[PDB]
């Protein structure tokens, strides 16, 4: 490899010369050579969605996104049930992380959370043959914010129906039915939400708390307490302190997490194994800082109603200077698309944006573009696409000007000079230089 990998806390590598997919394959190759966990930063969300269906193309590490709440700050809406379940089973097992590239967009990162402490404290485990009743059961999963419906349709949820107890763990996928002979779980099994009927059966469960908070009579008795240290008390109905007094969660609750705990929130950093290696796309200084003034901006402009005062950024998110801080204790790789000096930390690696082959599928000398650069280029070259079908919209096409592309799902499986297909969401594609390979995606084609 042209370039070593970054160990010690603070320490930096850029790698320059990166264009289209090339940053997917990088972020594959580094979380295949490092012996750890792999966060990637990027700027946004559209780039953080981007980058998980790319990077997922080039390995078969895991490739998980922590899921934003993708409400704005101090957002009179709660977050989606599946994206809390979502960020619950990724948090909760991040500190064991051991492989694989986890991917956070700067503004998620900024977010301060709960600690991983409280998951655990909350978290339940029940086995088959094991000595819980319906009743108690149903005390543990109220303690736990679980909502109590007739019939399980989400995330958060359970039902009591006769010697059943439905449940929908936060953190799972899938809903489970529990039947009970003698104060014991006689079976476990998942069922469908959307016929309610019984599928297979499973050895045990875990479940997660139903939020990322308590919301137990305690901790709403620290709630108001709290709230009372900080700011009025109004007696009208909507005001937050008499609705969360009622145990009623208003919506936007989320906002006032940091009411619900003693201490204050921790950075994600916090979740981090220590043999983390960071890595970042664009410009995570200029992206900290919009975040910075725009939650500001969200504080100053929402923060007007009697019934909803607002906690200041502060308690929800890391200022830019502290975010900085807690990147000084990890070793980190930037991905940049600039060709770069000669720097101890610097490495290009030679990627190119491809020629131009677009078609005039209006038929003159249509492919005239795409057959030069074929007859060309004595590497490997990887045609990409989106889908295992179009595969054939692009492959029969290729049988027309002698091209019969053998496919592969591995980079490293491009030997001499072939051609060759790969499904995935690769957007733009590029010409690898120094290894002497291109991959062309649908897009550089239209
Ligand atoms: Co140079």
């Amino acid at each position: 490899y042209r370039y070593t990998l970054p160990v010690k806390a603070g320490e930096q590598r850029l790698l320059g010369e990166l264009t289209g997919a090339a940053c997917a394959t990088l972020v594959a190759e580094i979380a295949e050579r490092h012996a750890g966990p792999v966060v990637l930063i990027a700027p946004d969300m559209q780039n953080a969605l981007r980058l998980h269906d790319e990077i997922s193309q080039f390995t078969d590490q895991m490739v998980m996104n922590l899921a934003d709440w993708e409400t704005l700050p101090y957002d009179s809406f709660s977050p989606h049930q599946d994206i809390i379940s979502s960020r619950l089973s990724t948090l909760y097992q991040l500190p064991t992380m051991q492989r694989g590239v986890l991917i956070v967009p700067v503004n998620t990162l900024m977010q301060r959370v709960c600690p991983h402490s409280f998951l655990h404290g909350h978290a339940l485990v029940m086995k088959k043959g094991q000595r819980l009743s319906r009743d108690a059961l149903r005390t543990q999963l109220d303690s736990a914010g679980y909502r109590h419906v007739d019939q399980v349709m989400e995330h958060g949820e359970y039902a009591t129906r006769g010697a059943l107890l439905d449940l929908f763990p936060m953190g799972s996928e899938l809903p489970y039915r529990l039947d009970f002979f003698d104060d014991e779980i006689d079976s476990l099994r998942v069922f469908d939400v959307d016929s309610q009927r019984t599928l297979e059966e499973v050895e045990a469960i875990n479940l997660l708390p139903a939020h990322e908070f308590p919301t137990d009579k305690a901790a709403i008795e620290l709630f108001r307490s709290q709230w009372r240290d900080t700011f009025e008390v109004k007696r009208d109905p909507e005001h937050i302190y008499q609705q969360v007094s009622k145990g009623t969660l208003p919506a936007g609750i989320e906002y006032w997490q940091p009411l619900f705990f003693s201490e204050p929130l921790p950075p994600l950093f916090s979740y981090f194994p220590a043999n983390t290696l960071l890595v970042n796309t664009g410009d995570l200084e200029t992206s900290a800082e919009r975040f910075q003034a725009d939650t500001l901006a969200r504080f100053e402009n929402r923060g007007v109603d009697p019934m909803r005062p607002l906690l200041p950024p502060q308690s929800l998110w890391l200022r830019v200077d502290e975010l900085f801080s807690e990147l000084k204790n990890w070793p980190r790789v930037q991905l940049k698309t600039e060709h770069l000096p000669t720097k101890a930390a610097n490495a290009n690696l030679g990627f190119q944006k491809l020629p131009d082959l677009a078609v005039q599928a209006q038929q003159k000398a249509p492919l005239d573009a795409l057959r030069k650069f074929l007859e060309t280029f004595d590497g490997p070259v990887v045609f990409s696409v989106e889908s295992e079908g179009r595969r054939e919209a692009l492959g029969e096409l290729l049988a027309r000007i002698k091209i019969a592309p053998q496919r592969i799902m591995r980079l490293d499986e491009a030997s001499d000079r072939g051609r060759y297909l790969m499904i995935g969401a690769a957007e733009h594609g590029f010409v690898d230089t120094v290894r002497n390979l291109a991959l062309i995606c649908e897009s550089d084609l239209l």
